[PDB]
Parts: structure tokens; sequence; C-alpha cells
């Protein structure tokens, strides 16, 4: 786990949702060039402690709360870096396809005999990178075209749909 | 993080020790018996299978994975397995009356408790615990279980996947 230290914008503002999963609070979204990315927060990273306060069993309210009335500047957390994910790297063929249905940002159907196949890639799970670029809050059609441009080598990030 | 190639050998009774179960389009090891093929070959709960015989497991249902075993030769049975893909590995110190903080029911972690170890390093609930302190625990009853962490000592490490 490591310490970072964001320093808040001039509007107050970090640039990060957390939310409340399994009874821990996860970096849900990260705004582009904000204080969050700054210090090299991602989806899907653990928040363990803010201020020294332990986040186990916040709602996402509350942690929302808790950063709205940190006072002062500065905001200390202690995070573990994306726990949940495996990297998988696919290749396509003369589909010119690597072989799955996504749908908001998950995949949800495998093809038989295709790259994702011979990779296990696994349904119910979140697209987070593809070939190094984030696709979270990216759109369906967006995310298609980052899979439709890319060369032959797509290399994907996945974490479990939670 | 690539996946590996074992050679499994059918023993004697025509078995290795293994049960598979499809999850999210794939198939994972869902029990090993102590002393088989199969955890002599180091496969453990929550392996994924990608390829049993140079074929794709992608889509095979429970029953489909279950008879792709009892047919293979049993000479030669090759697997391509990518070692538990989730999994997170927390450790714990029990606090001064024995406890590191969290309740379990039916194998996974269901709550947490304010500031306990369990709680500073955030454990997490609706995983299933798949060792303590080095031992495999898939499989054991809740008591059998509560049994393992109360005798442990002040040291728990525990190893934690998504259910």
């Amino acid at each position: 786990p490591r310490e970072v230290i964001l320093c808040k914008d001039q509007d107050g503002k970090i640039g990060l949702r957390l939310k409340s999963i399994d009874n821990g609070i996860f970096v849900q979204l990260v705004q582009a060039n904000s204080p969050a990315s700054l210090v090299g927060l991602r989806f899907g990273d653990q928040v363990l402690q803010i201020n020294g306060e332990n986040c186990a069993g916040w709602s996402s309210d509350k942690a929302h709360k808790v950063l709205k009335q940190a006072f002062g500047e500065k905001i200390t957390m202690t995070i573990r870096d994306r726990p949940f994910e495996r990297t998988i790297t696919m290749h396509k063929d003369s589909t010119g396809h690597v072989g799955f249905i996504f749908k908001n940002g998950k995949i949800t159907s495998i093809v038989k005999d295709s790259s994702a196949a011979r990779n296990g890639l696994l349904t119910e799970h979140n697209i987070c990178e593809i070939n190094g670029q984030n696709v979270i809050g990216l759109k369906d059609s967006q995310i298609a075209d980052i899979l439709s441009t890319s060369g032959t080598v797509v290399t994907i990030t996945i974490m479990p749909a939670f």
C-alpha cells in the first residue's frame, strides 16, 4: 500500500469519485488532469484510509461526505493499487476481430475458436484499458473504435464487475 | 502471468482428483483431492483451465468439462493453466483477545469489524477464503475454518478470492 497526498484544486476538487464495494472503498472515476490523476490514481484502486481513518464499511455516500468535509487543502490517502486486475494479450484473426462482445464496457460473450477464447477472456468483467489506453467512462462505440483501429495485438486489462 | 503447461496421468482408479466448474465463460478448478495427480502438479482451487488436450475450455459447461476429463486418454492429459487469477493475500494481526476482525459464513467473509486489523488492512466481504497461513481451507466447514483461525498464532495471513 502506498501513501498519496492530493492537493485540492482552486475549486476545492480533487477529481475523484469513490464507491463502496465489498465493504471497502474503491476509485470509480478519475478526472483527466486532476489532483487525483497527478498522484496516479486509477479506476479500481482500493482506498484503505483517508486522513488516517479506515474506509472499511463506508458507504459511497459517506466517502463522498468525508472528502467534501475534509478540512484544508491536502487530503492524505493510503492506496492499494488496483488489486483485482488481469491483463490478457490477444491477437486479431481474419474476422479482423479478437472474439468478444461487450455492452456498457463489460464483456458479455466470447466467440468460439477466437483469440479471446484461446486466451481465457471472461465475461462479466469490465474493460479498463486497451493497449495502455484508459477506457473507463468511454461509450461502447468509442471502445469499439479503439478495438477496430488497433493493430493485430490487443492487450486488455479487465476487472470483476462487482 | 502467462499460462503454464501440466501433464497429468490418471491414477489406478482412472481419476485425476480434479473437479472443474464453469464461471464467466471460463473453466476453473473447483476441488483438488489431496495426494492426487492434480495436486501433484500444483493445481489449486481457483486456477483457470484455458485448454485441455489442446482444445479451448471457453464456454464449456461444468458437465461438459466433467465429460471431457472422464473420456480423456489417461496416460497423458495436457492442460494449459493460468494460476489463480483473482487472488489477494492479506496479512493481519490478532488483537489482545484473539480477534483479527471479520465474520465469515459458508467460507465467505461477510462482515468486517470496525477498527480491527481486518479493517486496517482492507479485507473484503463477498470473498472466499482460500488459504490461511498457507493452508488450503477450501471445502472445510465454517467451524473448521474458525478452528484454524482460533488456533492460529498472532499473524494471520489469508488468501481470498472474489466469489
